[PDB]
């Protein structure tokens, strides 16, 4: 991690840019995506994870 100005962008189509922070990034992968990318999966209110189309799918 640097901090170089470089803005948020999408691991997947590279286009949608995550707003000021972070996006949505795999929990498994840890690969960065955008809400089109990928899917919620929160464990019990407590923490909100993110698993890409292809873990959730490929993961059942
Ligand atoms: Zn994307
Ligand atoms: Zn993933």
């Amino acid at each position: 991690q640097e901090q170089k100005g470089d803005a948020p962008t999408c691991g997947i189509c590279h286009k949608t840019k995550f707003a000021d922070g972070c996006g949505h990034n795999c929990s498994y992968c840890q690969t960065k995506f955008c809400a089109r990318c990928g899917g919620r999966v929160s464990l019990r209110s407590n923490k909100v994870m993110w698993v890409c189309n292809l873990c959730r799918k490929q993961q059942e």
